[PDB]
């Protein structure tokens, strides 16, 4: 058990490195998203 | 086990919350890709 | 033990979803990326 | 447990494919987001 609890621990550690590059690109399609609005606004 | 079941329980939320965050980043994609369609038709 | 295994297999149903909706996001992606490329170089 | 055991290895590795496709997602992203710029300044 203490190996899985080893390789579980590994793996939330990979997720949450997912869930953090995820926050990164909701973010930067955000700043995208307003650029896109003031092209089509003009 | 047990506390290898709580930071479990806290994980499966820390992922709920990401499936969330997905899902709402899809509705605004595909918000942004209607406004596209809309911009290119025109 | 089996309290959790029953809790596990639901998380891993529901990431199993979260995995296909990004697979479709995906695909509406790389759709869109053909139409902008198209526009663009027009 | 040994069966819950190679349960979560699958599932592990599903997860890890599904990050690494999200990761090939943010670079053909991040490629589009430039080519944008180019065509918006222009």
């Amino acid at each position: 058990f203490q190996t899985f609890n080893a390789k579980f621990d590994q793996f939330s550690n990979d997720m949450n490195a997912f869930r953090s590059d995820f926050q990164a690109f909701k973010d930067d399609f955000a700043r995208f998203n307003q650029r896109f609005d003031n092209f089509a606004t003009k």
